[PDB]
């Protein structure tokens, strides 16, 4: 029913997290932020409040089609430490649902806590060394179907990232008509009208 | 002196472009105040997304900032053109030799609309082309007319490019690289931040 959850800490990359909503929102889907800890607003990285409309805690995977998961350091810290947000991984994964990360995430969360042990992932390049050698993608966006995973880099991939989850949960017809006027970069236009033929 | 921005917000500014502003400004050791037009600190953004201001609009001086930052948005734009405050600062900031900056929507529904930066240069949104003279319409994705201090681009997708622009313009192309070198840019968007 195009609904996806994204978790927001204190310490979330905020244009990230804002990004990964605006987009999917642009897409017809209903997009949940929902908050670590107890407090529904927290702060971003860089002072941005971001206003989540519940908790963590009640949130269940039944619910939604997809996950993803901003990045930031301190937000993906929060995350690795939140009993709730690794319990929804496992959930979401074990119901063959999407899970998208991007930025430190992927490295400081997955690779920290055994989430997608054997899946190929990229993460921000400042914690490539964080993932194994052989499982490591550099490309600025990476899709791992056998584990319904997406992973992307960095402030400067989000868009691409959060275009491609749309093309992998919708078409990638709705999600070239999304892009169009968001006067994205000739390269990222082309990259994503591309790319679920390259699956 | 850490550089001083004003980033106005109004309920349906576009949070995409504004969040992207804001944080990519504060990665440069700038000090940016979100000001809210309206009565209430909360705005909601086009998208849903709550836009949290530090103060209001209405009370904002120029003669506290170094340079303001418009974000886009239809219905932000919209709000930014019926407001007597915002309207007036704009021309303070400019009168006081500061930099304006603005994207998207805004430079079509507020400067070409309400007859702010005549005989500059300006981009706006394609989808606001027409409202730009034929004669004063750049197509670039970032366009700097430095004789009004006015930098101007086109959307959520240039947002980065825009802000990094800024930055180069108030501190100099070194701080601005730096700023960008973590965030993972496609390597043809920082070619022309070379230039600001
Ligand atoms: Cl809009
Ligand atoms: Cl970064
Ligand atoms: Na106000």
């Amino acid at each position: 029913s195009k609904r996806i959850l994204v978790p927001v800490a204190h310490g979330s990359e905020e244009m990230e997290t804002v990004i990964i909503v605006d987009t999917l929102v642009r897409a017809g889907f209903q997009v949940t932020m929902a908050a670590v800890g107890d407090k529904l607003q927290v702060q971003g990285s860089r002072g941005v409040w971001l206003t989540a409309e519940q908790t963590l805690e009640a949130c269940s995977a039944e619910a939604f089609d997809a996950l993803a998961l901003p990045g930031g350091v301190g937000g993906a810290q929060a995350f690795a430490d939140s009993t709730a947000l690794l319990a929804l991984i496992d959930a979401f994964s074990q119901q063959g649902k999407l899970v998208a990360a991007i930025c430190a995430t992927p490295a400081l969360v997955f690779a920290k806590q055994q989430k997608f042990v054997g899946a190929r992932m990229t993460c921000h390049p400042n914690f490539f060394d964080h993932i194994p050698s052989e499982r490591l993608s550099r490309q600025r966006v990476c899709y791992y179907a056998t584990q319904h995973l997406l992973t992307s880099q960095g402030p400067g991939t989000a868009l691409e990232f959060a275009l491609a989850m749309i093309a992998l949960l919708a078409g990638v017809e709705l999600a070239q008509h999304v892009a169009a006027p968001m006067v994205l970069h000739p390269q990222q236009l082309t990259e994503l009208s591309g790319f679920i033929d390259a699956q």
